DNA sequence: TGCTTATCAATTTGTTGCA
DNA sequence: TGCTTATCAATTTGTTGCA
């Protein structure tokens, strides 16, 4: 399963009925799109209904955990803060199962 | 701010490509047939810019007697049972947009 | 009448912030 | 975690203004 994106660009442009060099041309450049505006604080939906948008994510500090099977403890480094982009579905991507 | 609704993103992709706003959206129309079907037959499916598609289920919730601070109401919820639901999960490729 | 009405209004249904 | 959260957002459906 679990079929990838360049899996992806065959199966619509064998769909399309068209070259998937044209394909990942569209794709690439809406990629772009999405990035320089991103980078300029704006929010963007894509097809299936994606939504795009920065936040901010407060820091979290170190804590040492635990290996159950190699029975180490395993320090994880504190995470500052630091911007991630955060998407959510929208109204066509939970009734594509309808 | 203003937000880049996916209409107008047809035409800044289609203006960056020097392409008719028609196959544009032929394309992502094509993409939405994809994935949909994927789905629909119990499979996961990555699409740019590094998104991945599940499909999960989500357990029954009761109902609850809420209220709208607004009106005063006392405004009651309608218990949901359970159901099929898609999950998306931002790959870190769409984290790296940031850098 | 009937609208790509209209910083609509009233509505149910997720999603986020913060104590 | 969950709210008598938020002057939230994102849906869905009803009413009005204006040509």
């Amino acid at each position: 399963p679990t079929i990838t994106k360049q899996e992806l660009y065959s199966l619509v442009a064998a769909d399309t009925q068209l070259n998937k060099a044209l394909i990942e041309r569209i794709f690439t450049s809406q990629q772009k799109i999405i990035q320089n505006a991103l980078k300029h604080n704006q929010e963007v939906i894509i097809p299936p209904g994606i939504k795009f948008t920065v936040v901010t994510v407060k820091a979290k500090p170190a804590r040492q955990g635990h290996n159950p099977a190699t029975g180490e403890p395993i320090q994880i480094k504190a995470k500052p803060e630091h911007k991630a982009v955060k998407i959510r579905a929208l109204k066509p991507v939970h009734d594509m199962l309808n």
